[PDB]
Parts: C-alpha cells; sequence; structure tokens
C-alpha cells in the first residue's frame, strides 16, 4: 500500500512542496513579541488562498478549525492558533503548514524564535534541525527506514534530549498521511526497505526534558509531560535513483536541494 509516485506526479508534489515552503518564509518578519498566534494563521490563510490560489489541508481535517498548526514552547505538536495567545521574548515556536495545489499535498515546519533567545531554546531548535538533516543525508534506494530513526535517535540522545515516540513522520502525496509511518527512533517493529519513487516526511520532535508527552482536552494540543520545551522541524521529500530529493527546501535551509550518493 506504499504508493509510488510517477514522474508527473512528482512534478506536482515539486509545485505544492514549493508553495508550502513559501508561506513559511514569507511568515518570518511577522514573527515578533506582541503578534498573537490567531492573527499568524489568518496572515497565513489569506496568502494561501488569495495569492497562492492553493488550498490549506488542515482546514477541517478530521475537524480540525484552523489554518495552520502553532506550537509554542512546550507544545509539541498541532497547537492550535488562537487570537489570545501572544508571542513573548524568548519564545520557541513551530508553524506547521500543509498545502494542497492540483489535488497534490506539501507538508513542512519550521521552528522561529521570538525576539531574544534563550539558550537552550537556540540549542534545542539547532540540535532538532541538524537531527533532521542527518536523517536526509541518509536517504537512498535500498535502505530501511529503521536506520533512519535510529540515527536520529542516537544523535539526539547523545546531544542529552530526548525523541517523542508518538508521532511520526508518513507517506504523502494525493493523501495527506499515506503509508508508512516514519519512525523517528530505534523500533524493532521497523521494516521498511526505500524504493525510488516514494514520497514522505521526515519530522523529528525533540524535548529537552524528557520524552513523555501528553493529550489535551481538546484533543489536538500536545505538550510534553515535564513541560519542557519541544523542537520540530519538518520536510517532505521524493526518493530518488541515487538519494534524495527535498520538495519544501527553503531559502534558508543549509543543506542542498538535492542529495546524491556515488
Ligand atoms: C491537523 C493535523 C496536522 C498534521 C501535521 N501537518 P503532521 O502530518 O506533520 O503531524
Ligand atoms: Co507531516
Ligand atoms: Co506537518
Ligand atoms: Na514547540
Amino acid at each position: 500500500a506504499i504508493s509510488i509516485k510517477t514522474p508527473e506526479d512528482i512534478e506536482k508534489m515539486r509545485v505544492a512542496g514549493r508553495l508550502a515552503a513559501e508561506v513559511l518564509e514569507m511568515i518570518e518578519p511577522y514573527v515578533k513579541p506582541g503578534v498573537s498566534t490567531g492573527e499568524l494563521d489568518r496572515i497565513c490563510n489569506d496568502y494561501i488562498v488569495n495569492e497562492q490560489h492553493a488550498v490549506s489541508a488542515c482546514l477541517g481535517y478530521h475537524g480540525y478549525p484552523k489554518s495552520v498548526c502553532i506550537s509554542i514552547n512546550e507544545v509539541v505538536c498541532h497547537g492550535i492558533p488562537d487570537d489570545a495567545k501572544l508571542l513573548k521574548d524568548g519564545d520557541i515556536v513551530n508553524i506547521d503548514v500543509t498545502v494542497i495545489k492540483d489535488g497534490f499535498h506539501g507538508d513542512t515546519s519550521k521552528m522561529f524564535i521570538v525576539g531574544k533567545p534563550t539558550i537552550m531554546g537556540e540549542r534545542l531548535c539547532r540540535i532538532t534541525q541538524e537531527s533532521l538533516y542527518l536523517a536526509l543525508r541518509m536517504v537512498k534506494p535500498g535502505i530501511n527506514l529503521r536506520e533512519i530513526g535510529a540515527a536520529i535517535q542516537k544523535f539526539v540522545e547523545a546531544e542529552g534530549f530526548s525523541v517523542v515516540r508518538e508521532y511520526c513522520g508518513h507517506g504523502i502525496g494525493q493523501g495527506f498521511h499515506e503509508e508508512p509511518q516514519v519512525l523517528h527512533y530505534d523500533s524493532r517493529e521497523t521494516n521498511v526497505v526505500l524504493k525510488p519513487g516514494m514520497t514522505f516526511t521526515i519530522e523529528p520532535m525533540v524535548n529537552a526534558g524528557k520524552k513523555e508527552i501528553r493529550t489535551m482536552k481538546d484533543g489536538w494540543t500536545v505538550k510534553t509531560k515535564d513541560r519542557s520545551l519541544s523542537a520540530q522541524y519538518e520536510h517532505t521529500i521524493v526518493v530518488t535513483d541515487n538519494g534524495c530529493e527535498i520538495l519544501t527546501l527553503r531559502k534558508d535551509d543549509t543543506i542542498p536541494a538535492i542529495i546524491s550518493h556515488d
């Protein structure tokens, strides 16, 4: 049930991927102390709809009431935007976007540091991105996804942090969440060999503290059990003949779009 994309399919994901990356690049100037998450959400939505002529995949998904996910500090993921939640100096915030264009999905997220960063915040964001980059560098045909989850874990743990088990990367295409489940840790349950034409996301969530998490009464919001800060980055990629191509690459990414093995 793992869908293999045709080249035409891939051309469309490249567009959707770029659109999604673009929302992230666009929003940056608005991320400042005093802005509410509800306003960031509206700016995004407007852009998506009125400028891009695309659609947010989040709006209505299983009942999701907003256009993007905004997770502050200890919120792990799926934080709900709100007019009352204002950003302060030193906050670390994840903005997660998923756009639909020509029926294809593009899913990506990045951390933003509000005003003057904290040492921990900065550190955690860095290590989290590096862990995603590490995984990307390993992607190529013939390798088992298991090896990827394991390298991520090993890296993160050596850096004194913890990896969230409960949520993971996923296949993506015409469908928002397709097979397979991309675990960010070492698990004997994982046994998936990569092949060209496969499209999925890698989106490790790392905790400054302990790995444990808790779901809010809102049924969306996830927070760390120990209230420590949590960070995440996400990219959508396609497995190529000799490596991978990052479909959601941004101007600020410091990794090449095409990774080649030889
Ligand atoms: C409404 C659920 C939002 C899904 C997230 N973009 P992900 O698939 O990265 O967890
Ligand atoms: Co995703
Ligand atoms: Co996402
Ligand atoms: Na967070």
